């Protein structure tokens, strides 16, 4: 008496090619992007980079089932890149320190000549990546004053303080927000559907 599982396995033996997934696309694109950046001689690891990778990953993976496989995938992503996943998570989590602080105290601390870690990593990023912008974005969201609303006006205030290319960052962060909106719409439609 042939079982459901026998039928599924017969299918997969007859079609061995991987099944298309938007999640597979996100993971592979992020693997490629971290790889290409990281072979570059001007790439320097920083806690800002760690925050960007972790935010990018957490935000495109929030609908993924089963939820246990998120950290398994994240772990596998980091070993694939020859990176320490625990180190990224700690560095990302070290920005929690700045939760609820006002923008004025951040800007002042950056002009002081002795900003704390990981805030100081805005001067030591190395070669620029859109992941640095995602990290910056995540950091700003956790400040007080809901500083992300008129984001382009906020980024102008950081421009004379930090050496990130603010025109690139503005451009990259309008793409990321636009894309995340559309992924959220799509995911709620499939969340509605699966009922």
């Amino acid at each position: 008496p042939r079982t459901v599982s026998d039928t599924k396995r017969a299918f997969y033996a007859a079609h061995t090619r991987p099944i298309h997934s938007i999640y597979r696309r996100f993971i592979e694109e992020l693997l490629v992007e971290i790889h290409l950046l990281r072979v570059n001689v001007d790439f320097r690891y920083s806690p800002l980079f760690a925050l960007g990778v972790v935010t990018a990953f957490d935000q495109f993976m929030e609908g993924y089932q089963p939820e246990g496989d998120r950290d398994r995938i994240f772990h596998a992503l980091c070993v694939a890149e020859e990176m320490n996943p625990q180190q990224l998570k700690e560095d990302a989590a070290s920005w929690q320190q700045y939760q609820g602080r006002p923008l004025s105290q951040i800007l002042d601390e950056l002009n002081s000549g002795q900003p704390s870690a990981p805030l100081n990593s805005l001067n030591h990023t190395g070669k620029y990546s859109r992941l640095h912008a995602v990290g910056l974005y995540a950091f700003l969201q956790e400040l007080a004053g809901e500083v992300t609303i008129h984001l382009n006006e906020t980024l102008d205030q950081l421009a004379p303080v930090i050496p990130l290319p603010i025109e690139k960052v503005k451009r990259d962060l309008e793409l990321y927000r636009s894309n995340l909106d559309k992924i959220n719409q799509a995911r709620s439609l499939m969340k509605e559907l699966v009922e």
